[PDB]
């Protein structure tokens, strides 16, 4: 397989939130078959960011999944070709982001394009006011619809002060070639940044990501 047991990162986003212009690079590596991987994220355009860093981490490649053998694996088949995806992520208070990534490789390094668009969120919120502390550990629930791979996500963010604050995910997942569709599965996720600068200019994030049935 093109997929090797440590794979690296390379990656550019670009976007804007509240019509606050922005771009992240990040680099980083990881284990495919064991669903885990860190990325090393800067701000290179739009620093400070004014807004919380918790609702780009998500957007920041489910190559990076453990998945059973007997569970196809949608985003592996796809290279050395890739894959790419499309979400749409509508917060409860009325603030809605899309995002998109193309997701390519060459030798040992996956390569992400990047775009991050969110808007309407409330100036006093806790995206604006950076009141969230974290993903909340959450469970995507897979499956095949149009010839595509989609994921439904009801997840929520840890605020200061013990809150949720929920967003509604749906991702669709797109690969470049016909590879082996699954059959209706989870995924269940865990998203944490390890450490980051005093404004969040440089941040360290790690995913653990595992397939398996309801």
């Amino acid at each position: 397989s093109v997929i090797k047991p440590e794979m690296k990162i390379k990656l550019r986003m670009e976007g804007a939130v509240n019509g606050h212009k922005f771009v992240i690079e990040g680099e980083g590596i990881g284990k495919p078959y064991e669903g885990t991987q860190t990325l090393d994220l800067t701000v290179e355009e739009g620093a400070p960011l004014p807004f919380s860093y918790d609702i780009l981490t998500p957007a920041f490649n489910r190559a990076f999944t453990k998945y059973p053998e007997d569970i196809p694996d949608y985003f592996k088949q796809a290279f050395p070709e890739g894959y790419s995806w499309e979400r749409s992520m509508t917060y409860e208070d009325q603030g809605i982001c899309i995002a998109t990534s193309d997701i390519t490789m060459e030798g040992d390094c996956f390569f992400y394009e990047i775009r991050f668009d969110g808007t309407n969120f409330p100036p006093n919120g806790p995206v604006m006011q950076k009141k969230t502390l974290k993903l909340i550990d959450a469970t995507e629930k897979m499956y095949v619809e149009d010839g595509v791979l989609k994921g439904d996500v009801e997840m929520a963010l840890l605020l200061e002060g013990g809150g949720h604050y929920r967003c509604d995910f749906k991702t669709t997942y797109k690969a470049k070639k016909d590879v082996r569709l699954p059959d209706a599965h989870e995924v269940d996720h865990r998203t944490e940044i390890l450490s980051h600068d005093k404004d969040y200019n440089k941040v360290r994030l790690y995913e653990h990501a595992e397939a398996r049935y309801s």
